[PDB]
């Protein structure tokens, strides 16, 4: 057995502007794995979230088409996790959006590259 | 404003043998996005906790170093979802798992490739 | 200093039908690394290549957008590599390659994932 | 038929030093792919040599365990590109480099990261 895995029960958004977004969370039990670190799809989740809020900022509709992450550093109970978002590139069809995961300590937690594609304005 | 993503709010696991995993879900209001669909966070955490399984069933413990998803076909609400996983490659301190995750109607709805750390036995 | 690394200086394309492509091809000096094992960027190059010849199969032109892979086993000098490609997804503006090489043992060498768009018919 | 695929027929390493790699290159026949741009493996061959300097730079040896690539724009032929490889992360076990490629307008062709294995010092 095993409890749900979820992601946003808090958050704050600092900065949402022109593809550029900023998210903070603190990381509590429902954030965890079995090892008392932060779940690697609770990880995912904040980036793929913000990678959204990139899309939008940008007065486009999206879906995500492939996504890639790396997992530097474990989260862990009570972390302030800072996620940042961007564009790198906008295409016609296809953006690509860099999300980073920073702690409250300023040490990288994990880093992910989303490949989305533009539904509409 | 957005609630809570959310995974395995239910769950029954089929299969968890070698190497080889099945768990099946249904999609819940709390597992879509925006638009309506499956969220993206939410089905790679399908597939990541399955990943795990997978890990935990070679009498292994491990961590998820890097991961890769592609995704197919929305998930919808109401939708069974199976995910299947399984470790395609056994390294020595490294494992290499894939999973699938396929529709009531056998629809393909995502894949993806964990690379996990082996950190233990 | 070191040489140009270098792709498909031999190769036979043993089929190439309807979304599925199979290539072989021998490992030689061209193909290597530093550490006499075959080059991360020559396997890569083997599976990209397959992976367009799987689109036009298909009677399409494409790009790749994206891509992933994985290393499993080390290629060497006079290996023949078997390299398989198919079409796992046929959307309407993207595909998704699956590309996977073995040695002429059988033996798993590399994996890799395309996210392909579809340019024309 | 089609001709081998080649990368580094040319190349000038601008800095390599503790983890920081610089390397430029220009695009020449046998870097291209069947449309007259630059092959997606022979750019992904540019990443993968320059994260390999980049783990040298660091006193380290290592191979390459999973790569993920986007591609931005086309590089042509006569494109002078250049390819900065960063190590964004040195673990105990793996590093994650960062390599982006530029050509001579600045602008970005295309941006991957590797997961390194660190076999030895």
């Amino acid at each position: 057995h095993f409890d749900a895995i979820s992601a946003f029960e808090n958050y704050e958004i600092e900065k949402m502007r022109d593809g550029h977004v900023v998210v903070t969370t603190k990381v509590v039990n429902s954030s965890l794995n079995y090892y008392g670190n932060a779940h690697g799809g609770y990880l995912f989740t904040l980036c793929a979230q913000i990678s959204g809020l990139v899309v939008i900022s940008l007065g486009l509709d999206g879906v995500t088409l492939q996504s890639s992450i790396n997992y530097l550093k474990a989260g862990k109970l009570d972390d302030v996790l800072t996620i940042k978002g961007e564009c790198v590139h906008q295409g016609r069809t296809t953006c690509v959006m860099d999300v980073d995961i920073t702690n409250q300590e300023g040490r990288n937690v994990c880093k992910a590259t989303f490949t989305m594609f533009v539904t509409g304005q």
